[PDB]
């Protein structure tokens, strides 16, 4: 850990907190190719529709992309809360 | 391509054909670490429940694992048919 990765992480989650339907993010990892790629795991309502969840991650990425120029790509895997 | 990768690919899909709810697999990729890892993309009913889809991929992996001993791990990403 370094002050820099910290600021990043902080941002990601800050964007996250912006979605209500989103829960228990974890296994959030970073990669630094040229100048970063974020990958992560979020949980949603078992009863949520796949199509919705699709739409969801798209907005997250969009949002992610908007908030920081340093971010190149974002990958989000989705699970039923509880795992 | 070589006769060997072909046989593999063939198997994977053969397992796939064993799930009715599963559609349009593509971006199926292999990796050979020691002695392989398969990763892939399948489509399901927008209206499908995330919890179900979870359950689904689990059985696929299980099945995958059963059918070939050479397979170490399996990753499946899910999307609404149509993308």
């Amino acid at each position: 850990m370094k002050r820099t990765e910290l600021d990043m992480y902080d941002d990601i989650f800050a964007v996250l907190e912006r979605f209500p339907n989103v829960h228990n993010p974890h296994r959030v990892r970073i990669r630094r190719v040229g100048t970063y790629f974020i990958e992560m795991d979020i949980e949603v309502d078992g009863k949520m529709s796949v199509k919705d969840a699709h739409e969801l991650t798209v907005k997250i990425r969009k949002e992610m992309l908007k908030r920081r120029d340093d971010i190149e790509d974002v990958t989000i895997h989705v699970e039923p809360l509880g795992n």
